Order: C-alpha cells, then sequence, then structure tokens
C-alpha cells in the first residue's frame, strides 16, 4: 500500500515539518513524499536506518516516491530543516528491533524534541 506525506513549511507541530512525522509501513509498501511548500527533500539519516536498507536522498522539490523493504524503524530528515526540526519516523512491521538505538543517538535538541512527541 501507499502513504501520502506532505512537506510544509509550518503544520501542527510548528515550523518546517513533515505530516505526518510517523509513518507505519510493512514491506513492499510505498512512502510518497510531497512537496507542498517548496525548499524541502528526504535523506536517509547514517546509523538511523535498519543494516542491510540502502540510503536515499531525494533532490529539493522533487515528488519521491520511497519503496521500504527492510524491517526496522528509518529517521528521515529534509537535509536543508534538520537543523530546525524536520523530521519523520517510519516504522516498518513490528517490534522495530532498532528503534530504542535510534531514540538515544546524537541529534539536535529540536529533533529530539519531536521524535519523543512521535513516539509518545
Ligand atoms: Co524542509
Amino acid at each position: 500500500e501507499n502513504i501520502e506525506v506532505h512537506m510544509l513549511n509550518k503544520g501542527a507541530e510548528g515550523a518546517m515539518v513533515f505530516e505526518p512525522a510517523y509513518i507505519k509501513a510493512n514491506p513492499g509498501d510505498t512512502v510518497t513524499f510531497i512537496p507542498v511548500d517548496k525548499g524541502h527533500n528526504v535523506e536517509s539519516i547514517k546509523d538511523m536506518i535498519p543494516e542491510g536498507a540502502e540510503k536515499f536522498k531525494s533532490k529539493i522539490n522533487e515528488n519521491y516516491v520511497l519503496t521500504v523493504t527492510q524491517p526496522g524503524a528509518y529517521l528521515v530528515k529534509c537535509t536543508p530543516h534538520y537543523a530546525m526540526g524536520m523530521i519523520a519516523l517510519i516504522a516498518v512491521g513490528d517490534s522495530p528491533a532498532n528503534l530504542d538505538q535510534i531514540v538515544s543517538a546524537k541529534k539536535p535538541k529540536i529533533v529530539q524534541e519531536r521524535l519523543e512527541k512521535v513516539i509518545a
């Protein structure tokens, strides 16, 4: 199945957001990232995707379709706005093995706050 995500300058959680910022998926699903506002992209964060998953980075302002294969958690960022909190968490399958690791990993404060919200 397909899950659509909007990339926005402003949304419910404040400035520079993915909506939704929590995406539940299964292997073989697609996540479609739509640049509703300009100035955004999607990029996998180093050491915060499952072992065996391929790294990815879209171009600024492109519609990007991600196919997810490996189970686990994926933290993705908008490259220009990572420091402003623009992230999403994709959970593929049940009980992602690397979720606690991602929560503990070094990242900007605003990112950590937003991440803890989405998990909660
Ligand atoms: Co952005």
